[PDB]
């Protein structure tokens, strides 16, 4: 089997991407944030505290003839940005782009943090990291990909995120028309539960490539590119007026700037992030100070190749017995 679904930016800045997912019988379609940095499929639901729902589409398990309460199971997750959610668990039929899993754990939110409530466009998350990170207790549950894998034509999914445009998540096949050149594959460590890999270095604009190992994660659920302070300082030093602002919470730059590109290494290959991908717009409405899309990972404890990096590539998440990651230009 295979599946193919379009993923759409939630706003004009590509702050996140949503992908329609069918849950239950008859189908209830929710727009979920596909997140290769976590491993829970959770949804706003009829059980979510009413005051914490503001415009989201909810899953109502009582209206699904295939929903079953997973007795005694609860979940609770806290993300790196400080957001969180928790609740109980159903199993139900879940389909993405024509690919169907029966018996998928659908984690129904009883509580969500303010940041989720305040964003009407995201109806929940669909985790695509390794199932070892799944928070369901007392019986850990598998991700949608893990459940689908054996049925797939090939045990892979691909992320093809657009810049200020829709893109595609494919399951079970590699669309050879979706990228240019060849796909370069690189080793993955699953020890922390992430798609963790080592970049071979970077360049700023038309500058020389610096060969240096940068361990980090391929994370579709993080907006920005978080890298060591040395790297980030080297990038922003090429932008007149750019500075790190403790009050804003990162590097800012004059909105009048033309940003340089940023290149990262994948083995001997190179992925170029155009400068425009690094502009996240005014820090507040009407401001001429703009927020940068490359930020320091210092104090996160991990480097994160988020959407800013991933959207410059066609990315293969290869879930073979020994997982790997593939990157191609596009």
């Amino acid at each position: 089997s295979t599946g193919s679904a379009t993923t759409t930016p939630i706003d004009s800045l590509d702050d996140a991407y949503i992908t329609p997912v069918q849950i239950g019988t008859p189908a209830q379609t929710l727009n979920l944030d596909f997140d290769t940095g976590s491993s829970d499929l959770w949804v706003f639901s009829s059980e979510t505290t009413a005051s914490e729902v503001d415009g989201q589409t909810i899953y109502t398990p009582s209206k699904s003839t295939t929903a079953k309460l997973l007795s005694g199971a609860t979940w609770s997750i806290s993300y790196g940005d400080g957001s969180s959610s928790s609740g109980d668990v159903y199993t139900d039929t879940v389909s993405v782009g024509g690919l169907t899993v029966t018996g998928q754990a659908v984690e129904s939110a009883k509580k969500v943090s303010s940041s989720f409530t305040e964003d009407s466009t995201i109806d929940g998350l669909l985790g695509l990291a390794f199932s070892t990170l799944n928070t369901v207790s007392p019986t850990q549950q598998k991700t949608f990909f893990d459940n689908a894998k054996a049925s797939l034509d090939s045990p892979v999914f691909t992320a093809d995120l657009g810049y200020h445009a829709p893109g595609t998540y494919n399951f079970g096949f590699i669309d050879t028309t979706a990228y240019t050149g060849s796909i370069t594959y690189t080793a993955v460590s699953t020890k922390q539960g992430f798609w963790e890999w080592t970049s071979t270095g970077y360049a700023v604009g038309s500058g020389t490539f610096k060969s240096t190992s940068i361990d980090g994660i391929a994370d579709t659920g993080t907006t920005l590119l978080y890298l060591p302070a040395t790297v980030v300082s080297a990038y922003w030093a090429q932008v007149s007026g750019a500075k790190s602002s403790s009050s804003v919470g990162g590097y800012v730059f004059p909105c009048s700037a033309t940003l340089p590109s940023f290149t990262f290494g994948v083995g001997s290959a190179r992925i170029v992030i155009p400068g425009d991908y690094i502009d996240f717009g005014p820090i507040s409405t009407g401001s001429s100070s703009c927020f940068g899309g490359i930020q320091s990972s210092a104090g996160i404890g991990i480097n994160i190749f988020g959407d800013v990096a991933l959207k410059a590539a066609f990315v293969v998440f290869n879930g073979a017995t020994t997982p790997t990651l593939g990157f191609a230009s596009k």
